[PDB]
């Protein structure tokens, strides 16, 4: 969880992975280069 990794994954839901839920996808993991790629 390469972001902060605080419980499972830091951040992620906050908004970004947001996005993804909003498609279909459970949200996103934490990309080393802090990108939250849409993933279930």
């Amino acid at each position: 969880a390469t972001c902060d990794l605080a419980s499972k994954w830091n951040w992620n839901h906050t908004l970004c992975a947001a996005h993804c839920i909003a498609r279909r996808y459970r949200g996103g993991y934490c990309n080393s280069k802090a990108v939250c790629v849409c993933r279930n």
